[PDB]
């Protein structure tokens, strides 16, 4: 069947929610029933994965989902290319450099602009040395700067300058819609696994969290901090063709998880983040924010995962490269590591434009001033000899 059926086991999840029956009622009905799925999209993200794991190691694995930010509809979903296999679009992953995002919402929520400067330099807490995984620094330079560069040190200094520190963090993600929990995890970014607090690890990425709660907490951002719970299911009509659910007819405000000018602010930062990400800037001069990730094998300098979750007003979609395994380093034929700047990325934007096809070219909203800087800050009579 295909990527196919891994949609269809989601839609079918759903639908028990909805209805409160087993599958065995369900199969029997004879329901119709309409997904969110935008072929052109999910066709998109299929021709992309092929594309850039062709010719690679068969070990490599992807997975992409893509909501729309308006009304939370999945319009693009790849977990695999086995029908009845694993799916890696809901497998709990390390999210690294691209999760501290969340830290920067959480800054933000406590008046802290993108002006606020903080120092990039090597870290030792509680005998752990802090480096980036990506290998840049700027002495010190605004957190907006941090951002694109992926400066996991000055992310970890600025969420231990915050009220509740990695509670902050954890408390800043769920609200964006991080999910509290999904299948294997009770009590997400919880070091207990309990429901107490995250240790602070979580602003390098180091909880588990599934590549469709990272494209739903960015449609967040995308929606200026307006939540819509992600889902597969648009309508449900009976054999007879009795509408039984329509999520076309239902309340679609959704629910202001994120203020908006934070949102807003976020967004800005992320604007220059994917050209400056080796030039994956979206076809035709089309604006993107986005934000890509790494993750560590072990404390080697090799790497485990690789993201890039990135969006438009109108669609966001997050993307991870792994391997089946997950249990060693993450290189490409070449030889050379896999960072988010690079496989993700090319899936990101192959996916992205070709599900953007078709139509005009967004922008993003203005923002308004937070902890007074609103958006990025930008960049004689000569007489001789005597």
């Amino acid at each position: 069947k295909g990527p196919n059926g891994l949609i269809e086991r989601q839609v079918t999840r759903e639908l028990l929610e909805l209805f409160n029956i087993d599958e065995q009622t369900l199969n029997t009905q004879g329901l119709v029933v309409t997904t969110t799925i935008d072929p052109q999209a999910q066709r998109a993200a299929e021709k992309a994965v092929a594309k850039y794991l062709d010719g690679q190691d068969p070990d490599m694995r992807a997975a992409v989902v893509s909501i729309d930010p308006h009304n939370g509809a999945v319009r693009a979903y790849y977990g695999g290319d086995n029908a009845n296999g694993f799916d890696f679009a809901q497998a709990g992953l390390q999210t690294g450099s691209s999760f501290k995002v969340f830290a920067l919402v959480a800054a933000l929520e406590q008046g802290i602009g993108l002006g606020y400067q903080v120092d990039s330099s090597p870290l030792t807490v509680d005998g752990i040395k802090i480096t980036n995984v990506e290998g840049e620094g700027c002495g010190t330079c605004n957190i907006a700067e941090a951002l694109k560069m992926s400066l996991n040190t000055s992310y970890y200094r600025l969420m231990l300058k915050l009220n509740g520190g990695p509670q902050a963090v954890a408390d800043a993600a769920h609200q964006a819609g991080i999910a509290s929990s999904f299948p294997g995890v009770a009590h997400t970014l919880s070091e207990d696994g309990k429901g107490g607090p995250p240790n602070n690890g979580i602003v390098l990425g180091q909880y588990q969290t599934r590549v469709i709660d990272m494209a739903s907490a960015y449609a967040t951002l995308a929606a200026s901090g307006i939540y819509h719970p992600p889902h597969f299911v648009q309508k449900v009509v009976s054999a007879n063709g009795q509408v039984l659910f329509d999520a076309s007819t239902a309340d679609n405000t959704g629910d202001q998880r994120i203020p908006k000018a934070v949102a807003d602010n976020v967004t800005a930062a992320m604007e220059p983040i994917a050209g400056y990400s080796r030039g994956h800037n979206l076809a035709g001069g089309r604006d993107s924010a986005a934000k890509t990730g790494t993750t560590q094998f072990g404390d080697t300098t090799a790497n485990k995962d690789a993201w890039m979750v990135g969006y438009t007003p109108s669609l966001s979609t997050a993307v991870w490269v792994g391997t089946v395994k997950g249990d060693e380093p993450l290189v490409t034929a070449s030889g050379a590591a896999i960072y988010g700047s690079g496989l993700p990325s090319d899936i990101w934007k192959a996916t992205m434009d070709g599900a953007l096809k078709g139509t005009s070219n967004e922008t993003f909203p203005k923002p308004t001033e937070v902890g007074g800087y609103a958006g990025v800050p930008p960049p004689e009579t000569v007489i001789q000899p005597t």
